[PDB]
């Protein structure tokens, strides 16, 4: 699924990211836009022979079993393909284990590089939260 930006925001509040371990919500779609596009389906293949999965690019070296990266922990234990669901609950649930394993946001490097230090909160302006 291609979420919208406002759908994306009011799924990702349903499911309790909003300032969770103090990242306001838009912290978490402008990650999402930017490592995603919105699509639940994106992946994408790293150098390491790892993938990443899903509206928030969960990598399988850690944190998913996608049964083609040797030596990768699943420490969200699930298959990375549960990660690319229309229903987020999978992403946002592992996310919540990235986000707080000591790194926050700067485990997404888009998050990094393209939403710290902005103006995040305009990823939600407009919407109803
Ligand atoms: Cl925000
Ligand atoms: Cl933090
Ligand atoms: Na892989
Ligand atoms: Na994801």
């Amino acid at each position: 699924k291609v979420f919208g930006r406002c759908e994306l925001a009011a799924a990702m509040k349903r499911h309790g990211l909003d300032n969770y371990r103090g990242y306001s919500l838009g912290n978490w779609v402008c990650a999402a836009k930017f490592e995603s596009n919105f699509n639940t389906q994106a992946t994408n293949r790293n150098t390491d022979g790892s993938t990443d999965y899903g509206i928030l690019q969960i990598n399988s070296r850690w944190w998913c079993n996608d049964g083609r990266t040797p030596g990768s922990r699943n420490l969200c234990n699930i298959p990375c393909s549960a990660l690319l669901s229309s229903d987020i609950t999978a992403s946002v649930n592992c996310a919540k284990k990235i986000v707080s394993d000591g790194n926050g946001m700067n485990a997404w490097v888009a998050w990094r590089n393209r939403c710290k230090g902005t103006d995040v909160q305009a990823w939600i302006r407009g919407c109803r939260l």
